DNA sequence: ATGCTCACACT
DNA sequence: AGTGTGAG
């Protein structure tokens, strides 16, 4: 049986990243209950990132700042830059590039979002096990590492539990066998400690990490001990870990498919999936999903860390909810020009930085009354980085959606505009 | 009326 | 090409 122990994979998550960026810039915010908001006028603004000191009062993402101030009256707020009437996340994108360039010195990186990256450590671990002669790994090389599932068997503070688990792990490690998956994970954790130290020294930013044998376990592991800590989930820890792990906590099972798994099979925890045959799971959820679930509930997953540090699309969108839905033609043309101008700015920077050009322009809208994220998607050729042509072209491909018989009223009103540049080629 | 993004699979 | 899903 192939046991899903072939790779060493990490997931790095910058703790409340947008908050850390504002705290670095403004020392008055450091070590305080702090949140980042956008659009201050409506209910004090929408919270998009929350410091751990503020989370202790119950402040969360997606809260209105006016409501968060009820939970935490001393909450400090930083607001996202606004440019051309919309939130502008350039500062956080630039900080993200800072961190990812440092991570890239250690191993192969897949950018997962602005604040998360997967790390393929398999080759870096091999090189390091050769430089290691055959010498023990000291607990001093793992000063922020938790071993999930330990300590076990025959201390009242969190740091003493951490070290007792690490001691039990290390005392048991079979360091003579350079083939042992547990040893390989441990060396991987040593490298992640070094990577996280380098990020903090060179940027000031802290992060948490998970180290395991695949992306799903690494991501799960990273959330186990936060903030500014890292967790190693071994193959052997999976049966106990999954025995009480709600299905919705595993990456890609937090939405409709995960709910169907729960409801069709009559189970609650990831480990309960082991009692079904692969054919049974495929019959309920399809060939691909069924095979994936059969392997995943045993801790096995093969999605590669893709060598990809740059986004594949560059996009710009704004929502127009409630009374603010766009209902005139010049209004729609105005906001398209606004999105096209920010898009041109970011595209030009991308071409200068990363030696590539986008070739397709995707336009998406949502109309008032519709229920889903996007009402309609249309595309055209992106031949020149010119905001006025891009906005003119985007209007052309959507102007037929105007049900209004009047030419300069727009009905139904538009609740969302979206411009995305894609289909990049080397330049 | 948190938002603004980004990747991938189905057809 | 256009849609639906899942995520930060």
């Amino acid at each position: 049986m192939a046991t899903g122990q072939d790779r060493v994979v990490a997931l790095v998550d910058m703790d409340c990243f947008f908050v850390q960026v504002e705290q670095r810039q403004n020392p008055h915010l450091r070590n305080k209950p702090c949140a980042v908001v956008q659009y201050k006028s409506w209910k004090g603004g929408g919270i998009i990132a929350v410091s751990y000191e503020a989370r202790a009062f119950g402040v969360t993402r997606s809260m209105w700042a006016d409501d968060a101030k009820k939970l935490c009256p001393d909450l400090l707020l930083a607001q996202v830059r606004e440019s051309r009437g919309k939130a502008n996340l350039t500062k956080y994108r630039e900080a993200s590039v800072e961190v990812m360039e440092i991570m890239s010195r250690f191993a192969v990186i897949e950018r997962a979002s602005i604040d998360e990256a997967y790390v393929d450590l398999t080759s870096a671990v091999q090189e390091r096990l050769q430089k290691l002669q055959g010498q023990p790994i000291s607990a001093d090389l793992l000063p922020s590492t938790y071993i999930e599932g330990l300590p076990q068997g025959p201390t009242v503070q969190k740091e003493g539990m951490r070290k007792q688990g690490l001691f039990q792990w290390l005392d048991s490690l079979q360091i003579d066998n350079l083939t042992s998956p547990d040893l390989q994970l441990t060396v991987g954790a040593v490298i992640v400690e070094e990577m996280r130290a380098a990020i903090e020294r060179e940027t000031g930013f802290q992060c948490s990490a998970g180290i395991s044998h695949n992306k799903v376990l690494a991501k799960l592991a990273c959330g186990l001990n936060k903030p500014n800590r890292q967790t190693l989930v071994s193959h052997g820890s999976v049966p106990q870990l999954f025995s009480q792990m709600p299905i919705r906590k595993i990456r890609s099972l937090g939405g409709k498919l995960g709910a169907s798994v729960i409801e069709i099979l009559g189970i609650e925890y990831m480990g309960e999936l082991t009692q079904f045959t692969e054919s049974q799971l495929q019959s309920h959820f399809g060939e691909k999903n069924g095979s994936w679930l059969y392997a995943m509930c045993r801790g096995i997953e093969h999605d590669p860390v893709k060598p990809r540090q740059l986004p594949k699309t560059i996009g710009c969108s704004k929502n127009f909810p409630g009374k603010t839905a766009l209902a005139t033609r010049e209004q729609v043309q105005w906001w398209l020009l606004q999105l096209a101008q920010e898009l041109e700015e970011r595209l030009t920077k991308d071409r200068n930085d990363n030696d590539r050009v986008a070739t397709q322009l995707v336009v998406s809208i949502r109309v008032q009354g519709d229920k889903r994220l996007s009402s309609l998607r249309r595309c055209c050729a992106l031949t020149r980085y010119d905001a006025h042509k891009m906005s003119h072209d985007a209007f052309t491909v959507i102007k037929n959606c105007n049900t209004s018989g009047i030419q300069t009223e727009w009905s139904p009103p538009l609740t969302m505009l979206f411009l995305c540049a894609t289909k990049f080629s080397a330049s």
